[PDB]
């Protein structure tokens, strides 16, 4: 029952919609060679219209329903929103969903009588769906309901799962497409719910088409029987091969719909996804590498208005690793050298700083990931990195990191934020304002906080410096509300 | 030489000045039984005026000089001034700054050609004093030459104090004030360059307003005889132990002045130095732990118009769990315990009670253990864990372990501290009036510069008000102070050209 | 069923009794002032005779029943004796000793039929008792039972607690003594199992005589109402605080059993268990590192024959410390520095005087910190940081970090000392005379049963002697004990049948 | 001047000679299905002699003397040989060589009168060369100077580097032979320093046999110009990849020299030196992975009788860490992974418990090894060990080592102590004593403690378990004096 009342005349609410003025700043740069940065500023102003009808309950299809995250995902929803308290070594705990920034994370408003920071939920700015008014389903080419699929996953403490293990064992991932050669092979001894399959049983690439059909079928289908109208779709499956953007197949819309047709071999399982997501008007977002969206896919979507992912799941591993690396530049402190070990963003640093990355002294920083599969652990990810910096006059420091968590209990919590983020984003349309009102970019880019490879539009470097990622969302929640961005001038206070 | 030239009708350039117009917004909250936070914005604006010509040698003078920092400090000054290149197991070394946030670090000044991101140099924005026109000298309770404070310091590349040997010789520092009392014995057969003597040279806590006196005359000859304008102190010597503040004594002004005219057993060496330093009008900052500043001697700031600083200079392990532990409760992640050994964090267990609260629990247990071994030297070794909770009953356990050598931490820390208070003290401001032109004069930062807090662990703040720990939050109001300054907004971080087209 | 039988002719089976002769070789060294060892070889027989006839069942009473260890010794006997699998977030887990070198460890009896090594399990080359065959029971200065204990201790899985709830709740520990003065006051509301009581039922360190004859009671109870034969006693209870061994009072026996009679401040709680141990003839196991065994209790084991164990349960850091410094001093490596954080290595120092010496230093920086954090819980985290020299110059930087849960550790480390002991009380030995046909009559160990070292921090050795802590010559001991006694020599480690063709 | 003097029967000294009889003991085992390990013991006599007469000054050759252990190696010597103290931040430090075994290490020769051991130099028992009187020459493909090897190698502190400068400038390797298809290829920029040319200057692999004389000569060249008669040469130079051992070329001495005459591709740069260092009777030891010994090199020595290596010098790092898993194995911890990260003997461990790992609960241990280039360390390696064990009933044990150390300060010593033992076990000569007198076994398989592959005899499983290997090599100087194994039985004290 938390909420935020901002006294502005930016906001004006009309007919359950919002619509807020925001003279937005910028500036422009040009160093020249006698050393000299010439800065122009530049302002533009816009009104963004927030539907503040927000659904009753948001339906959520997981591609890839059965694994890991997408188990727990669902026990969480299903623990929190029922409310199951569970046993433990420590006793009995109470479900809730920590690591989830909308969730459990908070924003400073302002400071109070006294001076001091007021904070607030970071839902409780602008109306936002709740977890627990998620409705899911999904399909996963293993067709184990999902209390198997729990117990499989070894994430869950027994207890919460067996508290659990009745309601987990009504939900059953519906049929996927599998085009083995595009996944990491032998995911045979896995497949054994295929949507694409032939007069005789066996897996088959040809009828890239029907497949597309059902599973918009399965999609309206969902959306009716359960009475939704909002429904976002995530990948949440497993890592495939790229694809060749080739013209003439990958480009325009039509190519891709026709190559689908023509069952082109450039066409894999999370492209029909997308294009069914589309078609049928529901968000798309790909949890995963593989370069989904290519150009046919990202038209079908400016054309038929829908929003789009940004590809790959930034994990609690690769954060934390960007803050330190972005703390240690912004001291100051050159590192040269960042090693990452983890069995279960530094280029564009070394932009930022031309003191001590150039030429003279080196613009180099050596770096290598490095995952290994090592079974006997129980979804517990180890990840360590070793940092390795220079300091002045001949020191080094040397910060070696271990970090180690459940992975899912990490992952889980961010595929909601992202969720809550895409569906809250989805309301949202803007204009320039001016001394149509149209959507937002079918590239939802406020959600790179979460993604770690930022889809992004042309000729553009996409930033990760984490908190600042943060920032630009706390930053846009506030101009919605006619909140400006945070100075931390503290001025009531530096100042007499 | 880096510029940076911005284009605004908000900056003025009169007379070696600068002139810059802002409008400060802020905004007030207030909370409601059922919850509902009622936030009221508030405007109020500004002339800032930036004294643009800084000063051509920048008098600094330490209180532990001959210490490894104070040392190290000397060092790196004279091996950058005199581009000292030295010899390491790695080669020949060039002399830098890392560590350095005004020298090494840069900020970002928007977009370029093409929205991508366009950096210059921290120090660059607006003139600041550079290191290399640092005049460094202080005081010491051991003679020790500083090219001795080196060797026993143990920090710097044996080729380099070598090769600073000649010059670091003729740096001797002048004589302190010894109170045993207020410190270690382990420390007092060290004690052989002593201001506080009686007729038999010993050691004696009477006739401290002559000592008060005395270090007011160090601080006015070291200015003449090096033709200084300008001067700064920094207290970087060992850690006395707290002073019982208490009425009629180290309550207000007055009192303090007497309780030091009556050798009263509370005041301080550095009490000494801070008024010294007051009343002589140079900036005093305390980069050592105990409680300098009582209630008096700040009231003695105010009516001086003098600057000081927040309390024990922000080490490393410790920056680093500010950044850490923010990044935590800023994910949703609760963290529930915290250990730091070697040889707060309490505003972000109150920013957030949807994990800290009385249902959840509150408390988080940290405990730090800082236990000596000579053999690994300046080579300080940290390691913290950090066992977090996450979602469900797991837990996130990281832990860090981290070994560098302090002294070339602390060193750029404390050379920031100086150029950035330097910096402050040529800064005034106006508040104004939207109907009413022209409606002020100018006046100077409240004594106590709180934008240093980034380089402080107990930032000493105005009664009343609390103290912010967050870093990253730290630095963002140095930057956007100096972007202010040369009419920028502050940093909204949106790219609203990329997301919105 | 594992069985290991050799042939030799230095082995009899006569009456339930295995009889082995053995020829130990030693030999005695003298240095000389121009630095030459003579050394001189040191040869004499002996004939061991071990009662082959194990108890069928193994009485065991602890102090600290209640405590981490005390229950979750006692679950997994219940747990292995009964095979009672239980369920993890991992799957039905089965039980299990892991963590028990009796139980789980392997010794090698030579090579097989082509030079390829073959081992057989530790506990399979004589005779020994299985920790499913213990009858566990003892006292606590708290009534909890033990199922309330384990919840309580939060050291097994939930499922598995639950499991062996039903069984564990009946087992309740018997009210110990408690002598306030001796421990801690946070432990001091726990207290109400108590037998030193006045007619006002409270805490009274007087009567302590009457209490010794209390402890030998329940010892002789437990006994008959079990139909044991065979009792061992482990202190494993809190540490209670080291006695000041003084003249007239705990130097001699008849003097402690008199300090005692007369309620000496100075006779502990685990003094009068321990003389309550010793009196009955039960042996007695100091898990804890106060010293219990004054000169005064020693002498009194001696008049009676029982047998004492060298104090502190060596636990996990402990043992891969002198594993691990070990190692590096074999190797021609010099550390000079040891810290142990967490939430003996003089008999190292002293075997190396190429390393350590008057002019390269003998001094070697060790340091543990024991801080409390009760977020974690029975998960102890211990840090380990070891800095060693290299030649020329160069150092080695070791920082070992390692969490687990002591208990789960310390639990098998008693069942392997109770296993051990029980053992070696059926071992009983003969010097024999080369040249006269026997010679002499059997005697027992030595009390203070050195052959258990390897479990415990702080060895209790007999005066004179000097207590070796290399675990793995401590282990070894062990192990060429179990060889000589079936008829093999120690282990030479040459396969001169691989070097040697 | 520390000496030790043994009172006993079993060791008769003659003219500079030593002859010692030795019982032998072990024994036969033979598991039976019903689950009983019968035990049959076996003696054999034996009777070594000991060649008292140690060299006065051994010549050193080592093949990639340019490099880092090579030049370190050199520094050492003469640091500590002419005792060059040096400065450093800590201040003036004198020379030594910490991390020697056989230097630096002590052993216990028995107790004294009050019941406590008595510790010894390792070298002090019988008579050893000592690394001060080696003369230090060999060849590389490099030819700088020694001085500049050191430099280059940034091993060494430039203090302790400069007071070396004249001397070590005076050292320069001789050309190498260097077959490039042979070694991790593009060391072209190094290769300025062969004796495998053709009449117009260019690297050559045809003249196999030449090249071979030209080595032999260096070594006869050597060993006149400094009047040495004793010679080791050891391999630390570059990794060369594995060759085919196919008959009539690998097989038989006979058809070795001839291949090499042959040109024959199957011919390695470290298989001329070898077959070059044995023609000549100088001891070999392979510090590198590469199969250098094969069959035909092997024979080539049993014939010539002379001495060979074990291959790979065994880092410190794979030391410690075989050390702390046998640890644990021991102790009855079943450890279920073990991780290894390293950027500048499991599965025998396995076998010895079958009570661990057996099949109704798995006898499988996940591990890897990961070494990656990182320029900017310094010859600082760094490198990580992660073992993740199962204690009892649900527990597990979790020790992560993070080793950090100067890599050659640490390799450098150990050659030593190869060449220390390499040499001592020369003077050594055995027999069947019996209820001719033939020298050692021309692999010289006391110096695996030093060796990471063991280089053994068919059907053979070499042993690594650490300690165990320093035993036996404590044990055989031992039993060489007269001693007995050490028991740690300590009966005058156990025992009344």
């Amino acid at each position: 029952i938390t909420s935020v009342k901002v006294v502005t005349d930016k906001c004006t609410y009309k007919d359950n919609e919002l619509l807020t003025k925001y003279s937005y700043e910028n500036a422009v740069v040009t160093k020249t060679a006698s050393g000299r940065f010439d800065v122009t500023p530049t302002v533009q102003d816009y009104v963004f219209k927030l539907d503040l009808k927000k659904p009753e309950k948001l339906g959520i299809m997981l591609i890839g329903l059965g694994g890991n995250n997408g188990s727990t995902l669902v026990a969480s929803v299903l623990a929190n929103k029922h409310n199951v308290e569970f046993q433990t070594k420590e006793g009995v705990k109470q479900p809730n969903y920590f690591g989830s920034m909308t969730q459990c994370s908070t924003l400073k408003l302002g400071i109070d009588a006294e001076g001091n920071d007021v904070y607030a939920p970071f839902n409780s700015l602008l109306p936002m769906v709740s977890p627990n008014d998620f409705v899911v389903s999904g399909w996963d080419i293993n067709n184990a309901d999902l209390y198997e699929a729990m117990q499989r996953s070894q994430v869950l403490e027994y207890d919460l799962q067996q508290r659990l293990k009745a309601k987990m064992s009504l939900v059953k991932p519906l049929p996927s497409i599998y085009y083995p050669d595009f996944i990491a092979a032998n995911q045979d001894e896995r497949a054994n719910n295929c949507i694409n399959l032939d007069e005789k049983g066996n897996v088959t690439t040809r009828g890239k088409w029907t497949h597309l059909q059902r599973i918009r079928r399965d999609i309206q289908n969902f959306k009716e029987e359960n009475a939704l109208d909002k429904v976002i779709v995530l990948w949440t499956a497993n890592t495939e091969r790229y694809v060749e953007v080739s013209p003439g197949v990958n480009d325009t819309m039509e190519n891709l719909l026709q190559s689908i047709k023509n069952d082109h071999e450039e066409i894999a399982p999370s492209t029909i996804f997308a294009a069914a997501s589309i078609l049928e008007g529901v968000p798309y977002i790909n949890g995963s590498p593989q370069n989904t969206f290519v150009p046919g896919l990202v038209q079908l979507a400016e054309h038929e208005g829908t929003f789009i992912a940004g590809d790959d799941l930034k994990s609690g591993q690769t954060k934390l690793k960007s803050v330190l690396a972005q703390f240690l530049v912004d001291a100051g402190i050159k590192p040269v050298s960042i090693a990452s070990y983890n069995h279960l963003v530094i280029d564009d640093i070394i932009a930022s700083n031309d003191i001590l990355y150039n030429d003279k002294l080196g613009k180099k920083v050596d770096h290598c990931i490095v995952i290994k599969y090592m079974k006997p652990v129980g979804d517990s990810k180890v990840a360590m990195d070793e940092y390795y910096s220079e300091l002045m006059l001949g020191g080094h420091n040397r910060i070696s990191i271990h970090n180690v968590c459940e992975d899912s209990l990490l992952a889980t919590p961010l595929i909601i934020d992202l969720l809550v983020m895409t569906e809250f984003c989805t309301r949202v349309s803007y204009k320039k304002v001016d001394p149509k009102f149209e959507n937002f970019y079918p590239v939802l880019t406020f959600l790179s906080y979460w993604l770690k490879a930022p889809l992004t539009r042309p000729g553009f470097h996409p930033v990760n410096g984490l908190n600042k990622q943060r920032t630009a969302l706390e930053n846009f929640l506030r101009l919605l509300i006619g909140l400006p961005s945070q100075n931390e001038l503290r001025f009531e206070e530096r100042l007499l």
